[PDB]
C-alpha cells in the first residue's frame, strides 16, 4: 500500500521520501506546505480524510507508468514553520514526478475536507 | 570534497559526498515561505555504477549555478532557490542533484523548481559514463 498518513505529530520528509524511492525512480518531487506568518488548528474526521487521500493517490499514480505517490497531512495545533502537508511523487523521469506532485496537492486542496481555526493567545 | 555557499549567499553546494534533502529544505525555509518544492535527480538502472564529472572548472560551474538561481528567483516575489550537486562515483539510487525552491505560494515554487532543473541540464555540462 502507498504511504498515506493523517497525524497529530510533526510530518516526516524522510518517511515520504523513502516511500517513494526505488531503483527505477530517476525523478522525485517533494512538496512541503508550511504554515506562514496567533494560534492555528486543523480539525478533521480521519477516516474520511484518509479515504480521500487514498483516492487522490490512486488517481495520481494512474497518469503514467512507474509513478509512486505518498502523502502526509497534519492535524491539530500548528505553529509558524510547521509542515501542514508533505507530498512525494516519483517516476522514471522528472516530467512525470512533477506532474503527479502538482496534481496531488491541487486535488488535496480541492477535496480533503478540513476545518481551519485561527484565534489569538 | 565539499564546497558550499552559506549565509546570505544563495545555497550552492558541489560535493562528492551523499547529498541531503534536509539541508536544501532548511536552506529555502522561512517565516513567509508557504510552499516548498524539492526535486531529487537519482541514478536509476538500465541493466550498476555511474561516474559523473563536470566538463568545466568548478568555479565556472558555480558561476553558472548562481546565475541560474538568480534568474529563477527573478520570476516572482519571495522565491528562493537552492542547488546541491554531486559528482564522482555514484550508485543506483544515489542522488546526483537536489534542488529546492520556495515561495509564499505553491505555484511559484513549482515554477522555480522546474525552471531550475531545466536550466541546469541545458547549461551545466556533465561527463557521464556507466560501468559494471
Ligand atoms: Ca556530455
Amino acid at each position: 500500500y502507498p504511504y498515506c498518513r493523517l497525524t497529530d505529530q510533526p510530518l516526516s520528509v524522510d518517511e515520504v521520501l523513502a516511500a517513494v524511492s526505488g531503483p527505477e525512480q530517476g525523478g522525485i518531487v517533494i512538496f512541503v506546505g508550511n504554515v506562514r506568518d496567533t494560534r492555528l488548528f486543523y480539525e478533521a474526521y480521519p477516516p474520511m480524510v484518509i479515504r480521500t487521500l487514498m483516492s487522490i493517490i490512486g488517481r495520481c499514480e494512474d497518469k503514467a507508468e512507474g509513478v509512486r505517490v505518498a502523502v502526509a497531512h497534519r492535524t491539530g495545533e500548528l505553529q509558524i514553520g510547521d509542515a501542514a502537508v508533505v507530498i512525494g511523487a516519483s517516476a522514471p523521469h522528472r516530467a512525470e514526478a512533477f506532474d503527479a506532485a502538482r496534481m496531488c496537492i491541487e486535488l488535496l486542496k480541492q477535496e480533503v475536507p478540513i476545518w481551519k481555526k485561527e484565534f489569538s493567545s
